[PDB]
């Protein structure tokens, strides 16, 4: 892939925000993944927490990178989700399940060279926050 993080300062927006964990905290430039360093995204505790970027454009996209929180011992809170790419008319064109991060810091999930303008992190669980400390976005090479 591309070493441009694309997703840098794009337009993000998310489900729901609370303790003031605003969507933009996940393109900001810093993966610091400790909440209370302001830079950790937070929605509602609500059922199918979403976040999204919009690329601008579309894009060739091979490669998404979440980072997740890592404070408070919360991690688990990022699991049992799906990873989204969306075309410019908002149709999905890619979507992959993962049930966990299994403790690491970061997932790298990799694309077949698709050509999409939004990207999007959805959870599939009841009750639960989606809290993304970054999404890095690259294009195929
Ligand atoms: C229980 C409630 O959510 N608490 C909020 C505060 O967050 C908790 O603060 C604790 C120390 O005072 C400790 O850090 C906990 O880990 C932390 O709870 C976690 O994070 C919050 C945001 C939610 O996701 C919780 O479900 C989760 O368990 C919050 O404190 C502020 O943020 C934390 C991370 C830390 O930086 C703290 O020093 C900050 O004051 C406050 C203020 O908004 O609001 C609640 O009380
Ligand atoms: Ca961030
Ligand atoms: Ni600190």
């Amino acid at each position: 892939v591309e070493t441009e993080n694309i997703a840098r300062g794009k337009q993000a927006s998310q489900s729901s925000t609370a303790y003031g964990g605003a969507a933009t905290r996940a393109v900001d430039g810093n993966v610091d993944s400790d909440y209370g360093h302001h830079s950790v995204t937070h929605t509602n505790f609500e059922d199918n927490a979403w976040w999204q970027v919009d690329l601008g454009k579309t894009e060739n996209v091979g490669k998404v990178k979440l980072y997740n929180r890592g404070d408070g011992n919360v991690a688990n809170r990022l699991s049992n989700f799906d990873v989204v790419l969306l075309n410019e008319a908002k149709q999905e064109v890619a979507r992959q399940h993962f049930d966990s991060l299994n403790g690491k810091a970061e997932l790298e999930v990799f694309f077949t060279a698709k050509d999409a303008r939004y990207v999007k992190v959805e959870l599939k669980t009841k009750n639960t926050p989606l809290s993304l400390a970054e999404v890095e976005v690259f294009r195929s090479a």
